[PDB]
């Protein structure tokens, strides 16, 4: 099945924009679709560099990362990683 997890973002998604940057190596490297929202309900798809955008102003709200695949784990793992810096 799916895999996600609740991340509080503090005003920082992480380190500046790699983390999203990174997310599009990450996705390549590992096997699994990785998916964000936001608790307003917006699906800032990974795959999509407008997402990224509107993710930018989730400064200080919560967004659920979603990861689908073997390595589903790794992906929503390295993209946490990254989230708590």
């Amino acid at each position: 099945m799916t895999v996600k997890q609740t991340v509080e973002i503090t005003n920082k998604l992480g380190m500046h924009a790699r983390p999203a940057m990174k997310l599009f190596e990450l996705m390549q490297g590992f096997d699994a679709e990785v998916l964000l929202r936001n608790d307003e309900g917006t699906e800032a798809e990974a795959n999509s560099v407008i997402a990224l955008l509107m993710l930018d102003s989730a400064k200080g709200r919560q967004i659920e990362v979603e990861a689908t695949g073997p390595q589903e784990e790794e992906a929503l793992a390295a993209v946490i990683a990254l989230f708590n810096s």
